[PDB]
């Protein structure tokens, strides 16, 4: 009852984790690999980062999660191309999360 975001939030970001779309969000994207990506995007976000943050008690509301891991879809479709893989993937989990989040309930 007290801890209950937690473990719902815990819950949810693992079921995204495992999914077969996640694989191009799993971690920070490096300069090395993409150029002029930390110039186009202002606010990275991975999942690797969310896991932290949310082990940090960091995702003290709903909202908060909900920002951080809309972030990381918006990223990605800004930057790739409409038919890369890499957008295909972001639009694929973006559906799962929506089902899931829908699916806990979770207002904010
Ligand atoms: C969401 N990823 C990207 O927008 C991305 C863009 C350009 C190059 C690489 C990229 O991410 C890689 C991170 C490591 O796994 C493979 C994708």
């Amino acid at each position: 009852d007290p801890d209950q975001l937690y473990s719902t939030l815990k819950s949810i970001l693992q079921q995204v984790k495992s999914h077969q779309s996640a694989w191009p969000f799993m971690e920070p994207v490096k300069r090395t690999e993409a150029p002029g990506y930390y110039e186009v995007i202002r606010f990275p976000m991975d999942l690797k980062t969310m896991s932290e943050r949310l082990k940090n008690r960091y995702y003290v509301s709903k909202k908060l999660f909900m920002a951080d891991l809309q972030r990381v879809f918006t990223n990605c479709k800004e930057y790739n191309p409409p038919e890369s893989e890499y957008y295909k993937c972001a639009n694929i989990l973006e559906k799962f999360f929506f089902s899931k989040i829908k699916e806990a309930g979770l207002i904010d």
